[PDB]
């Protein structure tokens, strides 16, 4: 059961709010706390001054993450990952994950260390300030050039 | 034409006709249009997960733009390969867009069926692959991790 | 003071006397301030596009920002270098923060102009440029591409 807002202009529900507490915008079938259809800029979140969106979660070992979906199935997120925080900044990586067509994980592309910022690509725990497991292909050269 | 919640005799939030919500604005031009100074909207979960941008359709590519003064800088996406089966397509792409909003290319491709890493690359064949110049601080060659 | 609308027996939405949005708490601390348990916000678009972060002027920077427990750990934003011409300037960086939410710096650093690519390197001059160490699983070199 669901409560919404309309207009007789349309007569199309414009914000839906059912029994469980979810708010929808556009659809009267929300299926998150917020729920929101649109085409194209769907939302917008403007800033008069430094800042933006925060995604946050309320224990250690909830990990905040924004995930990119195609049909509802995931592909990509980039998420603050669950390394234990056992101190000196330890833990709460960031990382990109990757997914199968069906939705399941595949690996994390990369991760950075919060305590180092060493960057890991195929690594989650990179030990140099860039760390690749695998292969490494440069177009102009066999080497770096010394910066 | 529009509905309007008032707090202090003050607009907080509108909803017009056409569906789009404001929240600090009453021209809202995206469905949800949130205006604020510096933590305009902050989302908290009590388990893992978050945020999610989704699309209706494969063909459709889910985008984080950021703009400046409303007109694109950045942006991370997932771009339009085809998706033709063992994984391939949807890749991850962030690109980058010059002063009028105009986009200037993916500053970095990851395959979404490999993992692969490509800087100035948009088919990474390698771990890493680099299209163009490699700089580091310390020498000419990898240490053997 | 603050109006909330209630279902079954419930506060789901509330706007309170300064104008924030809550959803599902009654007290928020944002202009919007989304509380749900793993999928909290979900934004469809049913063309190519998503979510926006924008900001009202050149020198504020447009952020998304990774918390636990309301503690900054991560953040991707478009930071303050001057637009002086030629795509100058609104550089995209990745900031790592300490346990008690100050900041340790810009792990990355991607220059819009050029494209190019710094790890630990603020002004990154090449495609790929390291300020540090670099390891390789499978050898000291790279392969030509």
């Amino acid at each position: 059961d669901a409560f919404s807002l309309s207009f007789e202009t349309n007569n199309t529900p414009r914000m839906t709010i059912d029994d469980v507490g979810r708010v929808g915008v556009g659809t009267t079938a929300p299926t998150s706390a917020l729920h929101v259809i649109g085409t194209g800029e769907v939302a917008r979140f403007v800033t008069s001054a430094t800042g933006g969106v925060v995604i946050d979660s309320t224990a250690l070992n909830y990990n905040p993450s924004l995930i990119y979906r195609k049909t509802n199935i995931n592909r990509w997120s980039m998420m603050v990952n669950a390394a234990s925080e056992t101190g000196g900044n330890a833990g709460s990586n960031l990382s990109i994950l990757r997914y199968d067509d069906t939705g399941a994980t595949l690996g994390a592309a990369v991760t950075i260390d919060r305590a180092s910022g060493f960057f890991g690509i195929n690594t989650a725990a990179p030990a140099y300030n860039i760390h690749v497991t695998g292969t490494a292909g440069l177009s102009t050269g066999s080497a770096w050039t010394v910066a």
